[PDB]
């Protein structure tokens, strides 16, 4: 279930630690944040899983939503407990990201909801459609 | 001269605009900054080449120093002039990112030396000996 179709790759970005917050809110990520600096991504880039694992200081809930303050997720909400790393798999379905960029994923935590590192987040890993060899533009040793 | 041996790959990051500055001092951009925040990259990552390419607003000189309040550099020291692109590709020489963590890039401009995007990077490229495919970790997915 990390083996992939011989027309796909993985491609990865470190997540950010997250700061104390002073409002009450969701603390939510877009998924255009989650994809930028990833160099393997454009305009053309299918994407069929987002990968995500965490630990939090506390129980609640987490999930995916399309609206994007985006609301609490319905569809698909789980639960997760204090201290124990819980992962999730997201269908993508192959979406290009126009198609996308209106997601987010969504955490509602039932206690210390303003903590520094309240939700630990690993590494984002992203199966997109395989790109060409990487390789600078032509045009990048004029003048050298 | 874009092409690489067969064990080696590119890999590249988006350079970060530079803001304006306050100090009389050099502008340096050290090499472990360069590579972080590249996943392909780790502690037996060898190291082949360094491409960079430039735009900047003043006539100047650039290299690279094995100091690192890095000196201006003198062996392979070069010229750049206003607005006009100008890239360099540095010979790593297949070394580990411990034998390169002391060097920088460094520019000294004779003029606007204290502007805002006074000198414009495009995407660093790296040619790194190549790696296994990417994958997640096997334990990503437990609890999901």
């Amino acid at each position: 279930s990390l083996k992939l179709p011989n027309n796909q790759v993985w491609v990865t970005r470190k997540a950010s630690e997250w700061s104390a917050k002073t409002i009450d809110t969701n603390d939510a990520i877009p998924f255009k944040t989650i994809v930028e600096g990833i160099p393997e991504i454009n305009s053309e880039t299918k994407f069929y899983r987002l990968l995500i694992g965490f630990v939090a200081v506390s129980d609640g809930t987490f999930g995916m939503v399309d609206g994007v303050i985006p609301d609490p997720p319905v569809v698909g909400r789980l639960g997760f407990k204090k201290n124990t790393y819980r992962s999730r798999d997201f269908d993508l379905g192959g979406k290009l990201l126009n198609q996308l960029d209106d997601r987010a994923i969504v955490w509602c935590l039932d206690e210390r909801r303003r903590d520094a590192k309240r939700v630990q987040l690993a590494g984002y890993w992203i199966a997109i459609s395989k790109p060409a060899p990487l390789m600078p533009p032509e045009d990048f040793l004029v003048n050298q």
